[PDB]
């Protein structure tokens, strides 16, 4: 069949998200575009479903897209949400792999309020990376501001009623991107709040730089390869990858680094911190971005770009 939770129309195939099965497609009732993703129906670890509750219970949030319908439609589960535009990592290309600083605090500021309201909805994300923060359609309103997808790895951390605390924990396995991780990840310590923030920070750097220099390493086994990027990250001082760079950026990885495992991070305080990198270079704040100059000022085009 063509249609879908009875009201959604199945257009391209885009997969995305453990080449996880995506495609596009229209509400057939009033033209509303929506991304479409499909999972088996039965499995070991089913993410999907507390993914569309996880989308629920976060929904109103700014930069969090609807979730429109899950059921059933036979051999898959899917899952019904707004659609959007390209992630941070596909501008990041297109831009020649290399963020402005302008644009790298304006992007930082809108993922730490992202991050915030994830943390103040009683969930951690642990899967921070570039390819799940995405950009809005074209035209709208929300066209180039950050949004958050893809909670399949999100967690609760403390007890919504009476905000208590996971307990501290070791000796879990390594799994999400290494090139972003906390190093308490990469130690098998239970993340919080404080991990998602330190992955941001990684990130930051990313952008500025173009590359993080645990980038490129190899070993025999992944479990080795994740060591040695683990080992990389805590003999590299955060003010030797900010050579060259806003000294802000070194002293937010350092700050969230040192975050205690249940602490509150102060979000509005790194804001702060990262907005203070334009008035030392006399810059605005003024939603200006690297990829909207891409292509003559058009910004990306499928043809052209990806
Ligand atoms: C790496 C990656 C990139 C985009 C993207 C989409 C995405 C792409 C474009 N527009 C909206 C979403 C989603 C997605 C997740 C869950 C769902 F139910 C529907 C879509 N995952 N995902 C994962």
């Amino acid at each position: 069949s063509s249609v879908v939770g009875l009201h959604y129309k199945i257009g391209k195939k885009i997969g995305e998200g453990s080449f996880g099965v995506i495609f596009e497609g229209t509400n057939i009732i009033n033209g509303v575009p929506v991304a479409i993703k499909f999972e088996p129906r039965k499995t070991e670890a089913p993410q999907l479903r507390d993914e569309y509750r996880t989308y629920k219970h976060l929904q109103g949030c700014d930069g969090i897209p609807n979730a429109y319908y899950f059921g059933q439609e036979g051999l898959h589960n899917i899952l019904v949400i707004d659609l959007l535009g390209p992630s941070l990592e596909d501008l990041f290309d297109w831009c020649g792999r290399r963020f402005s600083v302008k644009t790298v605090v304006q992007v930082a500021i809108q993922m730490l309020t992202l991050v915030e309201e994830v943390h103040r909805h009683d969930l951690i994300y642990r899967d921070i990376k570039p390819d799940n923060f995405l950009i809005g359609r074209r035209g709208a309103t929300d066209e180039n501001n950050v949004h958050l997808i893809d909670f399949g790895m999100a967690k609760q951390y403390r007890d919504p009623r009476t905000k208590q605390h996971i307990p501290y924990r070791e000796k879990k396995s390594l799994s999400g991107t290494a090139r972003y991780m906390s190093i308490n990840t990469h130690l098998g310590r239970e993340q919080s709040r404080r991990d998602d923030l330190e992955a941001l920070g990684h990130v930051f750097f990313y952008f500025l730089r173009g590359q993080l220099p645990w980038q490129g390493l190899k070993a025999p086994t992944n479990k080795q390869k994740y060591e040695k990027i683990g080992d990389k990250k805590r003999t590299t001082p955060a003010v030797t990858l900010c050579d060259g760079l806003p000294q802000q950026f070194a002293e937010y990885l350092d700050s969230v680094r040192s975050l205690p495992f249940d602490a509150e991070p102060p979000y509005e305080e790194y804001r702060m911190l990262l907005l203070s990198v334009l008035d030392d270079l006399g810059q605005a704040c003024d939603g200006d971005m690297d990829w909207m100059h891409l292509n003559g000022g058009r910004g990306w085009d499928a043809t052209i770009n990806k």
